DNA sequence: CATCGTCGTTAACAAATGTTAATGCCTAC
DNA sequence: GTAGGCATTAACATTTGTTAACGACGAT
C-alpha cells in the first residue's frame, strides 16, 4: 500500500517499464491466447465479459494499486475469457509474462505473498459480492454495487457523499449489476431517489445516507471492515 | 490430485494432524470466528453465510483435494464470517490455523504454487458463477448450479447423466442459487422439464443434454474447460 | 403391524424486472 | 445543424416471491 508501491520498486528493479494505457483501451481482450499478471499502479479498470451474441457482463472494477492475472502461475494457460477495459482517462499498469512471474515470485517471499494477498482479497470480494446479489433481487445488486462504489470511490462533501467516477453511464451500472436495460434500471434509480438515500445532482451521484445501503449489502459492508479498513474507516 | 497429495504429507512432516470430520459438524463458524487455513483431502463441504433475518445460502460447495481460508496470511485476520458445514457422510481434513502457515510455505515453493493456485482457480470459478447467474437472472442460476453439479459431482448410466449426491433436496439446492423457497424451485424444475432437462425420478436429479445447461451457464462450463479439464472431458 | 413427519407438487395471487417504445435533452463532430 | 447517446416514463409480458393446500414417501 506501501507493500505496493515497494513492489513498483522491486519491478522496476528487474528491467520492467510501465505502460501508460489511455481511456477505452483494453489492456488484454479474451481473444488474446498469451496470458499476462498485470500490476495496476494507477487509474481505474473494469473487468468485462461478452457472451457469444454480444450480450456483455460487467464482473468487477480494479483501482489504484493492484494486480490482475489472465493465467494460472505453474501452468501458464489461461483462467477464463475476460477483458481489461480502462475506464480512468490514463491508467498505468505493468505488463508481465506469465513465463516469468513465478521467476520473479520465487525471489523474496515478501512480495511474493504480497500478490498472494491480493488474491486472497479477491475471493473474499467475490463470495460477499455473490452473497448479497443472490439473497435479493435486481436491486440488491444495485444497492451492493453502489455501495461499493461508496466506499473507495465516494468523496465526504457537505451536500452528501459523492462518487468521483465522473463519469457514470446508467446503461454502465446495469451492466455491473445484472439489468440488461436502460430502462429497468432508471425504474430503480429514482425507486431510489425515494424513501432516504441517495441524490443525482448536476450530473453526478450523492451519497446522504448510507444504512439502507448498508443493510441491503451487509456482507460486502462487512468485507470492507475486515480487509480494507482504512477505506472502510474513512465513512464511519 | 497427483499434484496435491505429494503436498499433502508435507503436512504431518512438520506435524499436523488428521482430523476426522463427520456429517453436520462445522470446521468453522460464522459467530465463534476463528481463523484457519483448511486442507480438505476427501469428503464433500458446503459453504454457508447465515444473515440475522435468517436467510441462508450456499455460496459454494468443496469437494476433494482443496484449500479453504478463514483468514489473510499477513494480517492474521478474519476473510469473513462463514460456516463450512460438511455434506459428506466422511471427511478428513487438515486444520492450519493462520500465524502457523505464513512461513510454512516460504519452506519451499513447489508446495506454495499448489496453494496458490487452488485460489487462482477459486477466482476464476467465483467470477463464472457470478457470470452466468446475473445474466439469466434464477432460470440461469439453477442451470449454473446443476451444471456444477452435473459435472464435479458426475454419473453416467442409459440416463443420459447424473449428480452422485443424495441428500441434495431442493429447498438446498435453491439454497445454493438465490431461491429461498422450496416451491419456487419446484416451479422451476418442473418448468424445466417439459423442456425435459433433467428426470427427478428414483428421487434423484437425472439431466439429459448439457447443452441446454451449456447454453445458459456458458462461463461455467467454459472454467471447467479451462481448469480442471480432466473432469469437463468425462461428460464432454 | 403402522404413522408423523418430512418433502415434492400444484395452484393462485402479490410483486419485481424483462422488454419494447416514445419523448425531449444533450454533447459530439 | 445534425445524428446519435443518454435519462426518463408508460404500458405490458414474463419471471419471481410468497403462502398454502394436497399427497406421496420414508426414516423410525
Ligand atoms: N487498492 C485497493 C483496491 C483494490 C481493488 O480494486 N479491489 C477490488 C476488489 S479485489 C475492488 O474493490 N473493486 C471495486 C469494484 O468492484 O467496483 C486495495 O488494495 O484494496
Ligand atoms: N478437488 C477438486 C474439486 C475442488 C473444488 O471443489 N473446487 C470448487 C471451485 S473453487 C468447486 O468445484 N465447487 C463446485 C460446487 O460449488 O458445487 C478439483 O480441484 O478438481
Amino acid at each position: 500500500n506501501a507493500q505496493a508501491e515497494e513492489f513498483k520498486k522491486y519491478l522496476e528493479t528487474n528491467g520492467i517499464k510501465p505502460k501508460q494505457f489511455h481511456k477505452k483501451e483494453l489492456i488484454f481482450n479474451q481473444w488474446d491466447p498469451q496470458e499476462y499478471c498485470i500490476f495496476l499502479y494507477d487509474g481505474i479498470t473494469k473487468l468485462t465479459s461478452i457472451s457469444e451474441n454480444g450480450t456483455i457482463m460487467n464482473l468487477q472494477y480494479y483501482k489504484g494499486a493492484f494486480v490482475i492475472m489472465s493465467g494460472f502461475i505453474d501452468t501458464e494457460t489461461s483462467v477464463g475469457y475476460y477483458n481489461l477495459e480502462v475506464i480512468s482517462e490514463q491508467a498505468t499498469a505493468y505488463v508481465i509474462k506469465i513465463n516469468e512471474l513465478k521467476e520473479l515470485l520465487s525471489k523474496n517471499l515478501t512480495h511474493f505473498f504480497y500478490v498472494f494477498q491480493t488474491l486472497q482479497k479477491q475471493v473474499s470480494y467475490s463470495l460477499a459480492k455473490f452473497n448479497d446479489f443472490s439473497i435479493n433481487g435486481k436491486l440488491g445488486s444495485i444497492c451492493g454495487q453502489l455501495l461499493i462504489l461508496t466506499y473507495v470511490y465516494g468523496k465526504e462533501t457537505p451536500d452528501g457523499i459523492k462518487i468521483t467516477l465522473d463519469n457514470l453511464t446508467m446503461q454502465e451500472l446495469g451492466y455491473s449489476s445484472g439489468i440488461a436495460h436502460s430502462s429497468a434500471v432508471s425504474r430503480i434509480i429514482s425507486k431510489l431517489k425515494q424513501e432516504k438515500v441517495i441524490v443525482y445532482k448536476n450530473s453526478c451521484f450523492y451519497v446522504q445516507n448510507l444504512d439502507y445501503l448498508k443493510r441491503y449489502a451487509p456482507k460486502l459492508d462487512e468485507w470492507f471492515y475486515l480487509a480494507c479498513p482504512a477505506t472502510w474507516g474513512k465513512l464511519n
